[PDB]
């Protein structure tokens, strides 16, 4: 069982801004979601050795993680807004592939990803 390295959270040669909507992102999006009782899972990159889940990265090839997110926004990793949530999408998306409908950590997902829709439905403006 061997987990990959987790996703960079810093990168000097990429492009980087601080705007308005990203700093809401941070905030008001990842923080609400991050105190919801369906959070914890999601907190951190998955350790499939601890979890003992050796297929999970036979399976997901582009992980993300609140935990990453997290770290992306407080380090000013973002150019724009869409970019942090496309990987919002991609944490949610890896979590309905690995596993099936029904299953507690899906549900757990699904009222996370609701939550996260009612938050990013309006944004503030690019000022
Ligand atoms: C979101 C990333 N991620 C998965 O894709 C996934 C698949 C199966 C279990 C599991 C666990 S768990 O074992 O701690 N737990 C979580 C709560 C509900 C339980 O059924 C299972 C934590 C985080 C996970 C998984």
């Amino acid at each position: 069982s061997m987990n990959p390295p987790p996703p960079e959270t810093s990168n000097p040669n990429k492009p980087k801004r601080q705007t308005n909507q990203l700093q809401y992102l941070l905030r008001v999006v990842l923080k609400t979601l991050w105190k919801h009782q369906f959070a914890w899972p999601f907190q951190q990159p998955v350790d499939a050795v601890k979890l003992n889940l050796p297929d999970y990265y036979k399976i997901i090839k582009t992980p993300m993680d609140m935990g990453t997110i997290k770290k992306r926004l407080e380090n000013n990793y973002y150019w724009n807004a869409q970019e942090c949530i496309q990987d919002f999408n991609t944490m949610f998306t890896n979590c309905y592939i690995y596993n099936k409908p029904g299953d507690d950590i899906v549900l757990m997902a699904e009222a996370l990803e609701k939550l996260f829709l009612q938050k990013i439905n309006e944004l503030p403006t690019e000022e």
